[PDB]
RNA sequence: CGAGGGCGCACCACCGGCCCGUCUCGCCCGCCGCGCCGGGGAGGUGGAGCACGAGCGCACGUGUUAGGACCCGAAAGAUGGUGAACUAUGCCUGGGCAGGGCGAAGCCAGAGGAAACUCUGGUGGAGGUCCGUAGCGGUCCUGACGUGCAAAUCGGUCGUCCGACCUGGGUAUAGGGGCGAAAGACUAAUCGAACCAUCUAGUAGCUGGUUCCCUCCGAAGUUUCCCUCAGGAUAGCUGGC
RNA sequence: CUCAACCUAUUCUCAAACUUUAAAUGGGUAAGAAGCCCGGCUCGCUGGCGUGGAGCCGGGCGUGGAAUGCGAGUGCCUAGUGGGCCACUUUUGGUAAGCAGAACUGGCGCUGCGGGAUGAACCGAACGCCGGGUUAAGGCGCCCGAUGCCGACGCUCAUCA
RNA sequence: CGCCGCAGGUGCAGAUCUUGGUGGUAGUAGCAAAUAUUCAAACGAGAACUUUGAAGGCCGAAGUGGAGAAGGGUUCCAUGUGAACAGCAGUUGAACAUGGGUCAGUCGGUCCUGAGAGAUGGGCGAGCGCCGUUCCGAAGGGACGGGCGAUGGCCUCCGUU
RNA sequence: CGGUAACGCGACCGAUCCCGGAGAAGCCGGCGGGAGCCCCGGGGAGAGUUCUCUUUUCUUUGUGAAGGGCAGGGCGCCCUGGAAUGGGUUCGCCCCGAGAGAGGGGCCCGUGCCUUGGAAAGCGUCGCGGUUCCGGCGGCGUCCGGUGAGCUCUCGCUGGCCCUUGAAAAUCCGGGGGAGAGGGUGUAAAUCUCGCGCCGGGCCGUACCCAUAUCCGCAGCAGGUCUCCAAGGUGAACAGCCUCUGGCAUGUUGGAACAAUGUAGGUAAGGGAAGUCGGCAAGCCGGAUCCGUAACUUCGGGAUAAGGAUUGGCUCUAAGGG
RNA sequence: CAGGGGAAUCCGACUGUUUAAUUAAAACAAAGCAUCGCGAAGGCCCGCGGCGGGUGUUGACGCGAUGUGAUUUCUGCCCAGUGCUCUGAAUGUCAAAGUGAAGAAAUUCAAUGAAGCGCGGGUAAACGGCGGGAGUAACUAUGACUCUCUUAAGGUAGCCAAAUGCCUCGUCAUCUAAUUAGUGACGCGCAUGAAGGAUGAACGAGAUUCCCACUGUCCCUACCUACUAUCCAGCGAAACCACAGCCAAGGGAACGGGCUUGGCGGAAUCAGCGGGGAAAGAAGACCCUGUUGAGCUUGACUCUAGUCUGGCACGGUGAAG
RNA sequence: AGUUUGACUGGGGCGGUACACCUGUCAAACGGUAACGCAGGUGUCCUAAGGCGAGCUCAGGGAGGACAGAAACCUCCCGUGGAGCAGAAGGGCAAAAGCUCGCUUGAUCUUGAUUUUCAGUACGAAUACAGACCGUGAAAGCGGGGCCUCACGAUCCUUCUGACCUUUUGGGUUUUAAGCAGGAGGUGUCAGAAAAGUUACCACAGGGAUAACUGGCUUGUGGCGGCCAAGCGUUCAUAGCGACGUCGCUUUUUGAUCCUUCGAUGUCGGCUCUUCCUAUCAUUGUGAAGCAGAAUUCACCAAGCGUUGGAUUGUUCACCCACUAAUAGGGAACGUGAGCUGGGUUUAGACCGUCGUGAGACAGGUUAGUUUUACCCUACUGAUGAUGUGUUGUUGCCAUGGUAAUCCUGCUCAGUACGAGAGGAACCGCAGGUUCAGACAUUUGGUGUAUGUGCUUGGCUGAGGAGCCAAUGGGGCGAAGCU
């Protein structure tokens, strides 16, 4: 009869992201005439640590083509780029690590970092550290490009979508065991209130579907339908299968 | 006074009769409408009826009922508000944590060895490291106290004491909601649904109470029915006129 | 020769759910005037028949047709109650129960009083306030009213009467 | 107030009844956590407790020391009083009464933003309103620069407009 | 305007605009500098002891801000030059043909010292007058040194840790650029972040308590309630114990007794858990030095395993430095 | 000022956290392991409402939802059941709307056929389940071996009278003089067992057994100290109270202070004490009843937010079928 | 989200249905009559098993007949029903009510009355008529279901049937709808709601109308006795026993019941402490033996005195070790929680096994879990006092109440009596111990703040000397007193 945890997360109050010390939204520069037709040269000024994010951010400085002014972007750092390096964004940009150019102008098999989901928005795909997408095929008739997302799923996008070349820095961060409840505490204190996690079987029936019983047992199948109401769908949601993955 | 006789009030029993409904049987009558028209009879039976009215208004008493309903009494339910000064958790900005032990990586030197490499002594000062202050906690005495110092405190003994550490202030989350390293915990001494006012004199087959005198009469705990078995209706028993 | 079963005549012992017979106590009805006896009339019922039956109309009969006691009949409104319990006797379950369950009458509940020392129910008796007399049940060594009778006849000795 | 009528918020021993008052308990339990007081004198009606002096002790700098924040709100400081209060007392008091006391360019607030809160535009909403905080706004009311001039005047030339 | 340079000098024209800096950054370690305090040796002034001894013991023995100068600390700043037989160097590190060692410079901080302030004040003593209660008047003094793993602040250097990287904005400044402005050689002009001079700074708060009696807990309630300063001895020590400065009167009463039963604290012959549900409670052990340490193990631990010896006072000796 | 120590068993890895006011634990958390959803027109969630809002200043090395719980080593069989999920294969059923027919219309009938349910696959680190019957070896006894049934499979590796074993204080060994205790072992195990089983250092105010040392826990009590209690001056409550207050027996609502019969009974008090007053504290919380509730659950009844699906409208322009 | 989750009931739950009915009995000779009284039955079945009429006689047995037998069919005789009538039981029934045939649909349409339960309400069932229309029989008649006693169902709603019926709202026609009358669809909790759990996180109103603990009745069961004497006892009923039976007592067992207590009587065990009982384990005095002695057994008077230390377990019980004269059994609100303790049971946390879909449950295991108040009355323990002898004191008496001692060992008797032997006593006496009691401190021990006297750590008074503080600084020895 009580609103469960997970239901309370959508209200926001105590579960909002900790964004006090975040350095800004990491994103490409807006597509403009210079990037749509030629290229524009920027210079990497610093590579910084964004709290709550494993990928380093790159602070790149461009020239505004219409006003005497300097523009500072907050690219996602592709691995290998350094300060004092020139990166080039545009259609005519060359195929080098850190450059930003449309997918339609890249050979099949190119590894990319900050890929646009829609032509014009800034980078949306393969942004987490060590991840990358791959260009698979081109359809110049429909102005389409087929790519392979980090999850393995294939996706057809417009050829005007831009991406950074290379993998995103931050390497194999998940390889190191955390080893300590304290290090998990510091990891999630920079992200949001999602830790520690109390098992539902350890709760009372009032605050969880799995709660209650004289033994800590689920009592009902933990696989739950997709259209189950909020407050009921806990456990394995819409699970196509369960159990140890044998076969692939 | 009076055997006998007569008219007989009210009322009671019975038998007839009349009105409406409904059956059964049957033959007649009426005429501006000749009809799938209208009326009538006899014999049963259904009616809270007729059969020379008794009602209306007012007052009083008793009984039953709806209302706060003889008085006091729930656990609850609903509507609208007030609280995070305590606590729970997130964030912001500050403050704080003796003295010792162990001795991680890194580094220096020496030695052994044919090499490969190993050994030894220093240095270094890591760690949700150990002993142990302050702080934070609260194990046991099942100690004190138990109309207390105290609506949870005190003594000794204890756990931890560089971290998932302690803490001020500022903020955010509000009641079927919040928040929970999860005990149904905490949410102003209140929590298995806070507090405040109202609906509300909530309902109670249940408990308690129910205020002057004398006189007269005087019970029942049984029948039948009831989601009836601590209650009613019903007959009985009672009193009054 | 012997033992079974069978039959016949006997013999022992029984029955809430067996019975020929069959009480006591018990239940119903009658013990007149709305009765009896005479005549007649009505009927579509019945029918050999003036036959039956019923109803109706007149008339005559009072020794008022057992005992005993009592004044009856009738209507309206109506409260409380709807937990009962006990005793003699009958009686079911139970080893039994101050158990549980029935029948009959009485009681307590609702009830005081005399007696049972004491006691809701036993025994006597029911109640206005009193005087006198007499009792019931029960008593009469002393408590404590009354045997302080020259009471009658026996029985009994208990170191748990 | 009696009598004849009329009308009631009309009669109390109870309700762990309501309000008020009062007993026994009972001059009882008690005034026992953190070592501790003593001598002399003064004032005074009155001294275990006030004041002064002399001793003996305690806190032992993580104080029983010296200062602040929050909170209190005059408790601060003098003088006086001895009703009540300070669970004994008091000549004392944070009590009572009468007066007095808080002085800033440079100590803070004020200013800035933080987590956040919150109008407008817009949207929603029966509605009080609430959602949202850059989102769906014609969102800059400013400026030495230049020009047209009013020459407003110490109209030279520089301020104004 | 000067210097090869780092950069310096008292100013050092300049808008819109652009770039940058400061504000503006965690925790922990180890070193170093400065101060305050503590300590030691003398010189004064005043006190204490003097039964005996003690040239003794105690107290006290200043220099604000803001300037100027000078030490001291730091520099990932410059010039010369070119280094292996590598050298320099730290407690640790670390550094160098991308320029070591050496020599010479420059800059930053300068809270330390001197000086203006400044002795005239303050303080300590010793006196003399009074304004019933004079910032009175006066004398004398306010001195010289030494030490440190010392404590506390502060400044600096250099490391470590992080799947943790530790605000923002007001506000202030520097630079880039050169739109412009200023005078015709003067009596100079525009301009000036240089020196001195003139005027002003409104509003609100401000006492006191800050807790075993000024706050919350119904109270003068053994509870709760955020901080700053921090002496001597012992000692590893902000431990416990004793003391100085400062504070207090024993925690809302006293007096007399010393029964039981309590509450708190001790001791107990011989035995040693036989007590009890149960070694509950109490007791044993304990610091430091020198030895000596097992099984097992995730090789880190176990581990202060277990077990043993020693420990005072006094008189010396030896080693460890500038 | 200032650790008693040692040998083991159970549980939890450790550090951390927890029921403020009876439970600090073995409970929670944890790192590690595993599973699930999701490529943004999205997953999960809030919201009365807005193309509103949180995750999200995010993007699969991420976010969301679960389970187990460090290391080591393993994690067996079962997809019948209930879940979940995948494709609709001629398809069964299936509402509104739409279509056709009859009728004078209301209406009636028929055809058509969305999700869903059925049907068919997958899935147990989803919920869960893992049994009997027979026959069968040359002492007996068991059954290596062979058939079955319910039916989806019959409990594998391990571990055990375990915090899980009724019988049970199981049986054997060991520890003791003596042991329902402990440890080791056995195992047809009422009713052990594999994301949890079995181990294994370090750790623990966790549960247990033993040994050394140590002692007033005890034999068996004594003495001492401080504060009380005590007495006094001053000050001064509360709880509770039908009336009260000596007993034995009787009867009685079956345990009397009162009543009957007996024993008896002598002011006013002080310090103690805990036998009685079925002492006080609270309209028993156990148990039952009530056509009295509330918290929670679901295969109860009746609904509902949200979601999936069909239809109508916004809703338009062209062609191929 | 809202609500529900029956009742009865020797508490409730589980189980049953005694919840609507029928038969016999209970039931006490009218009728009626109860319990979770006894023995049973019912929710159907039948176009015939209904209705007439006719004709027959059934069960069983005896005797016969080819196969044919103990049972096949045929025949005769006996046959009061001993068969059958659908079913449970009871009644009833013989040219019946049974069996077999023939014809049939009275199992139809109607109005009232009555009986049964009963309130004299309903339903159901039944009885007697009356009016139709039929069946059957020659007819009298019989028949509107079953030989009788059971076999079943309101309002509202639905559905069907009937009246050339009524209404369908200003009139008319026609669909439709409503109505009147009679059937059916059903409520089995059967006079008739539409209904799953859990709560140890729990709540309220109450209940001693009702359980768990004491007490009370009872005493089946437990325990302890007696009577008879078949037998056991080499023989011998009775030294010691006691089968088959039978009579009792007890209330330390467990039941049975539910009278008191639910505005509360604190619920196990242990510890502590007192008293009581006797059904006597030991001790004193005795009697009997299959008592030679020693030992043992049975019984009597008898409760004065004693009845112990430990391992395991919460235990009560149990069991073992060891001592002993013996290690008897019990009561006192299963004595004793303002006496304690809190191990157990019995709240809330948690784990495991089993059960359940789940919440959750488990006379299953395990771990952690607040034990409050006396100052009142009495009782008791002690302490002053009080009444009466004129006051006051000394010395006394004893009414009454209490009461206290207990058991064992060794030596001697005595290697004696007795006995074949092995063994093996007793009385008198002596020396001592156990348990208990009342004292006491010469001695030994304990205490020790005489704060007595040394020693000693840290600090403090300038040092010496003398001291002090550290909640008794520590420690050695220690008078007196207490013990
Ligand atoms: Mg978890
Ligand atoms: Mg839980
Ligand atoms: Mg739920
Ligand atoms: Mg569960
Ligand atoms: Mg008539
Ligand atoms: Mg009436
Ligand atoms: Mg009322
Ligand atoms: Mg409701
Ligand atoms: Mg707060
Ligand atoms: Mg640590
Ligand atoms: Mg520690
Ligand atoms: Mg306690
Ligand atoms: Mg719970
Ligand atoms: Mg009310
Ligand atoms: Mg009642
Ligand atoms: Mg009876
Ligand atoms: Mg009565
Ligand atoms: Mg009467
Ligand atoms: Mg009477
Ligand atoms: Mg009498
Ligand atoms: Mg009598
Ligand atoms: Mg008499
Ligand atoms: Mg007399
Ligand atoms: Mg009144
Ligand atoms: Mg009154
Ligand atoms: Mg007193
Ligand atoms: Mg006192
Ligand atoms: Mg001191
Ligand atoms: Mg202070
Ligand atoms: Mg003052
Ligand atoms: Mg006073
Ligand atoms: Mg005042
Ligand atoms: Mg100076
Ligand atoms: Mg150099
Ligand atoms: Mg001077
Ligand atoms: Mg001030
Ligand atoms: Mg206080
Ligand atoms: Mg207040
Ligand atoms: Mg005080
Ligand atoms: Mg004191
Ligand atoms: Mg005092
Ligand atoms: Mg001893
Ligand atoms: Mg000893
Ligand atoms: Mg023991
Ligand atoms: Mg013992
Ligand atoms: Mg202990
Ligand atoms: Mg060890
Ligand atoms: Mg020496
Ligand atoms: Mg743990
Ligand atoms: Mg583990
Ligand atoms: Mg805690
Ligand atoms: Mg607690
Ligand atoms: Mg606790
Ligand atoms: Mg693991
Ligand atoms: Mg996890
Ligand atoms: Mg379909
Ligand atoms: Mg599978
Ligand atoms: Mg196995
Ligand atoms: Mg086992
Ligand atoms: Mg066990
Ligand atoms: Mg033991
Ligand atoms: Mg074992
Ligand atoms: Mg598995
Ligand atoms: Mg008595
Ligand atoms: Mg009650
Ligand atoms: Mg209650
Ligand atoms: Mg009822
Ligand atoms: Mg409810
Ligand atoms: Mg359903
Ligand atoms: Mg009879
Ligand atoms: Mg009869
Ligand atoms: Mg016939
Ligand atoms: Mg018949
Ligand atoms: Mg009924
Ligand atoms: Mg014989
Ligand atoms: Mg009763
Ligand atoms: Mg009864
Ligand atoms: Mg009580
Ligand atoms: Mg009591
Ligand atoms: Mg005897
Ligand atoms: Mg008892
Ligand atoms: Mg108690
Ligand atoms: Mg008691
Ligand atoms: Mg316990
Ligand atoms: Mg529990
Ligand atoms: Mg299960
Ligand atoms: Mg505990
Ligand atoms: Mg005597
Ligand atoms: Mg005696
Ligand atoms: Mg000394
Ligand atoms: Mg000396
Ligand atoms: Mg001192
Ligand atoms: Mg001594």
């Amino acid at each position: 009869g009580r609103v469960i945890r997970g239901q309370r997360k959508g209200a926001g109050s105590v579960f909002r992201a900790h964004v006090k010390h975040r350095k800004g939204a990491a994103r490409l520069r807006a597509v403009d005439f210079a990037e749509r037709h030629g290229y524009i040269k920027g210079i990497v000024k610093d590579i910084i640590h964004d709290p709550g994010r494993g990928a380093p951010l790159a602070k790149v400085v461009f020239r505004d083509p219409y006003r005497f002014k300097k523009r500072t972007e907050l690219f996602i750092a592709a691995e290998g780029i350094h300060t004092g390096q020139f990166v080039y964004c545009g259609k005519k940009a060359q195929l080098n690590i850190g450059n930003v150019l449309p997918v339609g102008t890249m050979p099949e098999g190119t590894i990319v970092c900050c890929l646009e989901e829609k032509p014009g928005d800034r980078g949306k795909l393969a942004r987490a550290s060590g991840n990358y997408a791959t260009v698979i095929s081109h359809n110049p008739e429909t102005k389409k490009t087929r790519v392979k997302l980090p999850s393995g799923s294939k996706k057809v996008i417009s050829s005007a979508n831009r991406a950074v070349v290379g993998v995103v820095a931050g390497g194999g961060r998940i390889d190191k065991p955390i080893l300590k409840a304290g290090r998990a505490y510091h990891k999630y204190k920079a992200k949001r209130n999602c830790w520690p996690r109390v098992r539902g079987v350890a709760m009372n029936p009032v605050e969880h579907p799995f709660g209650g019983g004289n033994h800590q047992h689920i009592g009902k199948p933990s696989t739950i339908r997709r259209d189950a109401p909020a407050g009921r769908k806990v456990g394995l949601i819409a699970a196509r299968r369960t159990g140890r993955l044998r076969g692939t």
